[PDB]
């Protein structure tokens, strides 16, 4: 085949992909069977299942050449922010897009942008935060004036690659579709900037306050402004979904992300950065930080998402609580959350 995947575990990959439409899909096994091409394998899976290749005349070869390229622009050596995360966000977005409240709502084009924005939203992530880049006066921080530095990068890179040889997956869209898709993708990726979370949520609460559904229970969004607000929150939720998965998978994400944060602390030390030293693996509590994050950021977000789509998200939300309660139970420089909240200034 094209993924070079072995006849050995082709049944495995096929059987794992049966839960492609489910929140409890295991992206980790999928990466195993794909030879570490989860982003490409899942995206291809997603696009077939929604028939996006056919609808937009995106040939298989074009899609795969682009997706392979894009996946290569993610750093497998960065602990959390590699192609596996990207793959997980796209699959999570794929699931959200099809909940009963939501499924009839979005146009094929809108569906295309959301899943694509998901795929690209972290491409070429260096392993460090926006603030780290700012404080080191990296070329990126200067290029984007210290505002949504990386998110501006992920977009630029995601669209740039469309120009490589046989990589233009949007080649057969009209001029109007390409600019509609582009405005939407831009919106959704910039939406992933965490310093935008609170204003994201504020607006979502509003969507909920005045939500109306059809006779069928389908949410009603009559202007571009509304459905792009749902979309951008959808992708931010998906971005923030780790703790809503089966505890065993949430544990694997947490190991990865903590590795990546503490590795940012090592880089800050190596470089004699600022002065203010972040707590390390020994002095920090990962358990406290999780519960702080779930209470301060994740749950307030998911609870609101659950209102918008009542009761589509209940099993998701019941798992979040369970998971919070489980990190809770394990609870015994400048800490994880002290750092995340300070540099939200
Ligand atoms: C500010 C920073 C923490 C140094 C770097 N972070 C960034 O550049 C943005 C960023 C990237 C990913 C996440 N996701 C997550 N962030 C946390 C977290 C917990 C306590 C304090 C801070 C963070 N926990 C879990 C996830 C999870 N499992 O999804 C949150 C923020
Ligand atoms: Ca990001
Ligand atoms: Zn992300």
């Amino acid at each position: 085949s094209r993924f070079g995947v072995n006849t050995e575990n082709e049944d495995h990959l096929a059987k794992e992909l049966e839960d492609l439409n489910k929140w409890g899909l295991n992206i980790f096994n999928v990466a195993g069977y794909s030879h570490n091409r989860p982003l490409t394998c899942i995206m291809y899976a997603i696009f077939q299942e929604r028939d996006l290749l056919k609808t937009f005349r995106i040939s298989s070869d074009t899609f795969i050449t682009y997706m392979m390229t894009l996946e290569d622009h993610y750093h497998s050596d960065v602990a959390y922010h590699n192609s596996l995360h990207a793959a997980d966000v796209a699959q999570s977005t794929h699931v959200l897009l099809s909940t009963p409240a939501l499924d009839a709502v979005f146009t094929d084009l809108e569906i295309l942008a959301a899943i694509f924005a998901a795929a690209i939203h972290d491409v070429d992530h260096p392993g460090v935060s926006n603030q780290f880049l700012i404080n080191t006066n990296s070329e990126l921080a200067l290029m984007y004036n210290d505002e949504s530095v990386l998110e501006n990068h992920h977009l630029a890179v995601g669209f740039k690659l469309l120009q490589e040889e046989h990589c233009d997956i949007f080649m057969n869209l009209t001029k109007k579709q390409r600019q509609t898709l582009r405005k939407m993708v831009i919106d959704m990726v910039l939406a992933t900037d965490m310093s935008k979370h609170m204003s994201l949520l504020a607006d979502l609460k509003t969507m909920v306050e005045t939500k109306k559904v059809t006779s069928s229970g389908v949410l009603l969004l009559d202007n571009y402004t509304d459905r792009i607000q749902v979309l951008r929150n959808m992708v931010h939720c998906a971005d923030l979904s780790n703790p809503t998965k089966s505890l065993e998978l949430y544990r694997q994400w947490t190991d990865r992300i903590m590795e990546e944060f503490f590795q940012q602390g090592d880089k800050e030390r190596e470089r004699g950065m600022e002065i203010s030293p972040m707590c390390d693996k020994h002095t920090a509590s990962v358990e406290k930080s999780q519960v702080g994050f779930i209470d301060y950021i994740v749950h307030p977000l998911w609870e609101t998402w659950a209102d918008l789509v009542q009761p589509d998200a209940q099993d998701i939300l019941d798992t979040l609580e369970d998971n919070r309660n489980w990190y809770q139970s394990m609870i015994p420089c400048q800490g994880l959350m002290e750092k995340f909240q300070f540099e939200l200034t």
